[PDB]
């Protein structure tokens, strides 16, 4: 059972994660410096106890900001803290991979993460820009080799950097290549996708389930829809009718329902606020249940239809999002 303050969750490889987090996206060129940072020592001094960030949101120094500061203040210790970082499609070259989680401790001047993992199957040609195209718009791509990439994280966390290894946006084949290796050292015990009740995932999980993975639901409030990555032809998800009539039964808002039908399947949420108040709101998912009929209720608002489709990119060898799942 989940409390505020007990609320982690078994992760195949004896380590463990809070089945909520912080979810740190923001569009960089549209988001105040500092409002990470504050975001996060908010989020903690509120019981959040996950972080979820990347590199190549450009406030990962933010995160560590945050973090370091709560620490010293004695607020929580290091071990108290999960942080998740990723290895973006720009650096799946196996030797880049060990220097580009070393950027990151840098960047959070911390000594480990706690969970590191490859943020898309597709490879991209390394070099500084995260979105290389040439003078003519094409996408540049690289050759992607995932189990040669893997074998270069395993390395990581056998050199002390990352705790847990995973991966994001990956599919049911590329989960089994690495799930196959010859040799695998260490098993993904993550795969971070989009998920919620307008795409709730119901084979990708089970699969997930089957072996010992546990979802991390990004997106898990819908997005905030930028119309630069999302599929504004669905409906926003916390307007949906259902969801806010289901809150109303427990005094909750469609957002608070949303995230409690998620943890409640197991499935870790790592839902963004950069507001005060919904940082918090955010939080108090564990003073209630769903029945088992609203769960039912909920899995029924399964449209199959992705916020996030990355359609860019629609043509890489290992775009993972033509497959069913
Ligand atoms: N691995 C990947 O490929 C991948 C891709 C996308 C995202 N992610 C991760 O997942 C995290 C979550 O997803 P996301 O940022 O796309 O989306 P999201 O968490 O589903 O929701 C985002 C939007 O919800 C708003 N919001 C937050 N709490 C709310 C509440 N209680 N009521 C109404 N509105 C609320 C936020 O605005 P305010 O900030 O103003 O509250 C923001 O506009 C990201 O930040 C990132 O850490 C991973």
């Amino acid at each position: 059972d989940l409390s505020a303050a007990s609320h982690r969750i078994p992760l195949s490889d004896g380590n463990s994660i809070p089945i909520i987090g912080l979810g740190t996206y923001s569009e960089p060129k549209s988001t105040p410096k500092g409002a990470c940072a504050t975001s996060v020592k908010v989020a903690i001094d509120t019981g959040y106890r996950h972080i979820d960030g990347a590199y190549i949101y450009q406030n990962e120094h933010e995160v560590g900001e945050a973090i370091r500061e709560k620490i010293a203040e004695g607020k929580v210790r290091r071990e108290d803290i999960f942080y998740c970082g990723k290895l973006w499609a720009t650096n799946h070259v196996p030797e880049m991979v060990r220097p580009t989680l070393e950027r990151t401790l840098r960047v959070l001047q911390l000594d480990y993460v706690d969970l590191y993992i490859i943020e898309v199957p597709m490879a991209f040609k390394p070099g500084d820009e995260i979105y290389p195209r040439d003078e003519n718009g094409k996408w540049l791509y690289h050759k992607s080799n995932l189990c040669a990439t893997w074998e270069a994280m395993e390395a990581c966390k056998d050199a002390g950097l990352v705790k847990s290894l995973g991966v994001s946006n990956f599919n049911r084949r590329q989960l089994e290549l690495i799930l196959n290796k010859p040799g695998l050292k260490h098993k993904p015990v993550s795969n971070q996708v989009e998920c919620h009740p307008y795409f709730t995932q119901p084979k990708l999980l089970k699969f997930c389930q089957q072996h010992d993975i546990v979802i991390t639901a990004y997106s898990p409030l819908g997005t905030s829809r930028n119309p630069i990555w999302v599929n504004v032809s669905s409906p926003p998800l916390l307007k949906d009718a259902l969801l806010n009539s289901l809150g109303k039964r427990y005094n909750k808002t469609a957002a608070q329902i949303v995230l409690r039908f998620n943890i409640q399947r197991g499935v870790v949420v790592i839902p963004k606020s950069f507001n005060l108040e919904r940082i918090k709101e955010n939080f108090q998912i564990f003073d209630f249940s769903l029945t088992e009929e609203e769960m039912k209720d909920i899995e029924a608002l399964n449209k199959n239809v992705r916020f996030v489709e990355l359609l860019m990119w629609r043509d890489h060898p290992e775009y993972p999002f033509h497959d069913e799942y």
